[PDB]
């Protein structure tokens, strides 16, 4: 059976709790208040935004010790013909001292910083555009759509648009599709593309064409592959793993039930040629298409998560053809565990 009601209490226990998106709001909300106001930066702050699978609402409940995650982007106007990755983000050194002492440290590709209750995570980019098109692009950045504080789930009408206000449209493909940010890479030493916002529009468009359902389907995948992590590899997970789901996962989903069969089916198909090669696929970024999101994953860890999704398939499909409830929640509680409540 499909048992929505038992999915949808399932959906409520493996979300974030109320206490950790109001800690989630609170430090994003302290630490862009604090940017914006502090004056050695304000000649170089266009703008910052909320990516990050909370603000997409794709992410699970933390457990234990862990706490929320932040990612804040600050858009800047640095020329990054002429300035080094690693001066741009040496730019922010004396607001992370001034603010959160001791509690930040440099990455890769952004600064961390670590509170009790919260972990934000603060990405520098740049604008490669000038002129108009960089003015019109900064208008795009400074806009309610952009600035938002709020959740996919918890505003269904966003779109990515200027002129939205807490029906628009997406603005048309040619005003930001082919215009990424660069940001820095330390370990690289160069500035490369990313394209956070075109990630976030796609979500809430494939969200909005599965009438809902994808990003608690990403969530379910996700429970499903910690509840099992001692049998599958720790990769993918995250955003590449999340990126699989929205390819797998048909437009027009009807019930939790039926698009994690349909996904889950589509995916054994579709990666059959490839898993038996010993490979694994390339995926394309949505807003970099020269980028690949699974090029960190190899192609032993991919094969691996295939088999993990066959095993978990078989079960997934008789769970849903049952005609007991009782054995139908059976098996989604072998799938997901005891936070999929048994029908009363
Ligand atoms: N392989 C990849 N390809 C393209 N973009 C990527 C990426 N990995 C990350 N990003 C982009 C997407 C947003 C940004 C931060 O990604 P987080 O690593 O924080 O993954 P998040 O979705 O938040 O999952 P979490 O594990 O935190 O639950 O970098
Ligand atoms: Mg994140
Ligand atoms: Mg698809």
């Amino acid at each position: 059976m499909e048992l929505q009601p038992q999915f949808n209490e399932f959906l409520a226990n493996i979300r974030p709790t109320d206490t950790q998106k109001e800690d989630w709001k609170s430090g994003a909300r302290t630490l862009r208040e604090r940017l914006k106001n502090f004056e050695p930066l304000k000649e170089i702050v266009v703008s910052t935004f909320l990516q990050g699978s909370i603000r997409r609402s794709t992410a699970i409940r933390p457990l234990g010790d862990k706490r929320p995650d932040v990612d804040i982007v600050v858009v800047t106007n640095l020329d990054h013909t002429r300035m080094s990755p690693t001066d741009a983000m040496d730019l922010f050194i004396p607001f992370l001292e001034k603010y959160y002492p001791g509690k930040w440290e440099t990455q890769g590709r952004s600064f961390g910083i670590t509170l009790s209750y919260v972990e934000l995570d603060l990405v520098i980019t740049a604008i490669p555009e000038s002129g108009a098109e960089k003015s019109h692009l900064e208008q795009l950045y400074k806009s309610e759509s952009v600035l938002t504080v709020n959740s996919l789930e918890e505003q269904t009408d966003w779109r990515l648009n200027k002129s939205w206000t807490p029906q628009v449209e997406d603005a048309p493909a040619s005003e930001w599709k082919a215009h990424p940010l660069v940001l820095p890479d330390r370990e690289k030493n160069e500035w490369g593309r990313t394209h956070p916002l075109a990630q976030i529009r796609w979500t809430a468009e494939k969200n909005r064409l599965c009438n809902g359902h994808y990003i608690n389907l990403v969530r379910a995948v996700k429970w499903w592959r910690q509840q099992n992590s001692e049998d599958l590899p720790k990769y993918p997970k995250g955003y590449p793993l999340e990126h699989l789901i929205g390819n797998a996962l048909d437009n027009g989903t009807t019930s939790m039930a039926q698009g994690l069969v349909q996904l889950m089916d589509t995916f054994l198909s579709r990666w059959a040629a490839i898993y038996n090669q010993k490979s694994k696929p390339w995926l394309s970024d949505h807003g970099v298409a020269e980028h690949d999101v699974m090029a960190r994953l190899t192609a032993e860890d991919f094969c691996s998560f295939y088999e993990g999704i066959a095993s978990a398939a078989e079960i997934a499909r008789n769970a849903l053809a049952s005609e007991e409830p009782q054995e139908s929640a059976q098996l989604w509680r072998q799938l997901f565990g005891s936070k999929f409540p048994l029908p009363g």
